[PDB]
């Protein structure tokens, strides 16, 4: 399998699986706008690695209803790849990651 590892575009260190894709609301992918207007096409995922999770939980502005969001860059380069999301039910938790700021390939 050739697009089953998705890694940080800029230095290729390990983030997600293919099989780790998680369909809230019934997609895997939401496009979303912040304060700023920046347009995010994001891709929600059960599970991660490789992350470093900066600061404290916030409620403002999430995307997601009753879920409160920590900014998530790549623990190697620290570029920003998306966020973690935590509080709320099924699932508790979960990582909303920037598409085009993965690269996908081989395990
Ligand atoms: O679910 C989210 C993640 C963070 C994002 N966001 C990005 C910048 C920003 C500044 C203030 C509050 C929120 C902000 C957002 O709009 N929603
Ligand atoms: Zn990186």
């Amino acid at each position: 399998p050739g697009a089953s590892i998705f890694r940080c575009r800029q230095c290729g260190q390990t983030i997600s699986r293919r099989d780790w894709l998680l369909p809230m609301g019934g997609d895997h992918e939401h496009v979303v706008f912040n304060p700023a207007g920046m347009i995010f096409r994001v891709w929600c995922f059960s599970l991660a690695q490789g992350l470093r999770l900066i600061g404290a939980p916030s409620g403002e502005f999430s995307w997601f209803k009753g879920y409160d969001w920590t900014i998530a860059l790549c623990g190697q380069c620290g570029s920003h790849l998306g966020w973690h999301y935590e509080g709320g039910s099924q699932p508790q938790t979960f990582f909303g990651l920037i598409k085009d700021r993965l690269a996908e390939g081989p395990a």
